[PDB]
């Protein structure tokens, strides 16, 4: 579980969105796995606006921070679970680390900000959504 607050804003996993969330709803897409929706208290985290492909995710499973090195926003087919189908899920970026199902939502931060949430998890690798492109989440 996890959430970025941004200005008047939550992201969260898609997947992992509340009852709330799609009454607040301001962008939703399925295949990035991602949700925004509108808060009344603003947020204080920053999004990263970069290219870094090294920075430290949240591992709720080992209650640990880990530095890791991580791939460029792609197309990348992930395995049918109980929330999706089989298919392919873009803007998505892995790393090599320990991932676990309720490892979603932890954060990915650079030296510039927030750069994704915990998305995806294979043996030994964890996927991250990244929300870099969005820049309306700075503004308004
Ligand atoms: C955080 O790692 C979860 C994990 C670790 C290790 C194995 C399996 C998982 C679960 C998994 O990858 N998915 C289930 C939830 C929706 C995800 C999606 N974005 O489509 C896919
Ligand atoms: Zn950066």
């Amino acid at each position: 579980s996890g959430a970025i607050y941004v200005g008047n804003y939550r992201v969260v996993n898609r997947h992992l969105a509340t009852h709330n969330d799609w009454a607040n709803l301001v962008w939703e897409d399925s295949s990035r796995d991602l949700l925004v929706s509108s808060t009344t208290a603003q947020g204080c985290d920053t999004i990263a606006r970069c290219d870094c492909q090294t920075g430290v995710y949240y591992c709720s499973s080992r209650r640990k921070h880990y530095p890791v090195s991580f791939s460029k926003p792609s197309l990348i087919f992930v395995e049918a679970s109980e929330y999706y189908p089989a298919r392919y899920q873009s803007h998505l970026m892995l790393a090599v680390g320990h991932s676990e199902p309720g490892d979603c939502g932890g954060i990915l931060r650079c030296q510039h900000g927030v750069v994704g949430i915990v998305s995806t998890g294979g043996n030994g690798l964890v996927g991250f959504a990244d929300v870099r492109d969005l820049l309306w989440l700075d503004e308004e």
